């Protein structure tokens, strides 16, 4: 019953010229009916992507802030990301956590305001390279999990996206294995901390590296249910990992 | 000589299309003297919508860019993407910016270099607390900011300085024309002693923090207050008045 679901995280890519040109390539694109799709364009181009792109694909924000309007230079809110027609917020993104220095506290924050503004979230938590190598991959993406958690009422607007950010640049890469195991334990979580219905409803999506080559075993996992996609995103590319499931 | 008066207004984190839309109509109505360079700083969702929308007359700024062209940097935009959406400015190092998100002089620094580079003008702000003002370090606060940005300067008529007393917003104090010229007229001294005499005379000093229809003739008229940087005010038809406090 859970819906496959790939997000292609395009992040701070592209201009109007090129992004236009993808767009046409995920326009003409067969899209599964098991498959929700969703793609994350730069802030800037919120409303461009919407516009351009056809329903079949609904629209991200990679960020938001955690009131409707206020004196935050440089944020956007809610409001704002539904004003542009998207449906989506992406919230505590590796990049957002450990590049820009957002906390726990805060993500959750966003959380339940994007929740309670009406849009859906991808909730992205994940273990460093310290963490995994000094055991507490569990404890680590368990406490992220809950902050998540403690901000949701209704999960049926939520997606969790695990991203294995000790696999990223460091010299260590996870297997399908690897993934699996992560995924399965956060699905346990959801079972035991909140409802077995939200456990077996919620889609938990892979943020590590996947291609189209890896796409097809990822996506066999039994507790992957797809993916938040990085470069791959910005290319045809993408339509193969849209395909992991066929 | 001469210096052209400067009035942007800062839009930060409000607006929707619609009461945008209404706010750019008025815009676009009020007679703009050539004496004044006005800019509008829309929310990032709208750069492209306000752009669209307002009158080339008025140029469109984006509130915060990052320092690299491309990249695995979510949630952030580019000088290009800025430009793109024809955009021709972009505030940086605005106190929000700097003192809810915590962003350091050395990151602000890059980004300076990095929009000039990629043809943008940059708007950038210094200013000290409430606790830096009372302590009596305003102008080792200000001077190391101002440094900060001019390494990273190699273009001056391609930017505004603009001072924000971070001390008088919030805070329940006041910041009057003689303490903003105090600091308006160490900073262009900071630029003649440590750049050039050329762009001390050339460079615009703009004023940010609580500006007014009733209050912003008396800060214009300071030799050196160049202008205007308008966050609230900036919302309403007041913002009218500001543009025309030189009229």
């Amino acid at each position: 019953s859970r819906k496959f679901f790939v997000g292609g995280n395009w992040k701070m890519n592209g201009r109007k010229q090129s992004l236009g040109e993808l767009i046409g390539t995920l326009n003409a694109a067969k899209v599964p009916a098991d498959t929700e799709v969703v793609c994350a364009p730069p802030t800037a181009y919120i409303d461009f992507a919407r516009q351009k792109l056809d329903p079949k694909i609904a629209v991200a924000a990679q960020n938001c802030y955690k009131v409707t309007n206020g004196a935050f230079t440089g944020e956007i809110s809610p409001g704002m990301i539904k004003d542009c027609g998207a449906t989506w917020v992406v919230l505590g993104h590796s990049e957002r956590r450990h590049v820009f220095g957002e906390s726990d506290e805060l993500i959750g924050q966003k959380v339940a305001h994007a929740l309670a503004e009406g849009l859906r979230v991808i909730a992205c938590i994940g273990e460093k390279l310290d963490e995994r190598e000094a055991g507490i991959t569990e404890k680590v993406v368990f406490e992220q999990t809950k902050v998540i958690a403690d901000n949701v009422k209704d999960w049926s607007k939520v997606v969790l996206a695990y991203e294995p950010v000790w696999a990223i640049g460091t010299g260590k890469t996870a297997t399908p294995q690897q993934a699996q195991e992560v995924h399965e334990k956060l699905r346990g979580w959801l079972k035991s901390n909140v409802s077995d219905a939200v456990a077996q409803s919620t889609r938990i999506i892979y943020g590590g590296s996947v291609t189209g080559a890896t796409c097809k075993e990822l996506a066999s996992q039994p507790d992957v249910d797809g993916f938040l996609v990085g470069g791959a995103s910005l290319k045809p590319e993408f339509v193969d990992i849209i395909n992991a499931k066929q």
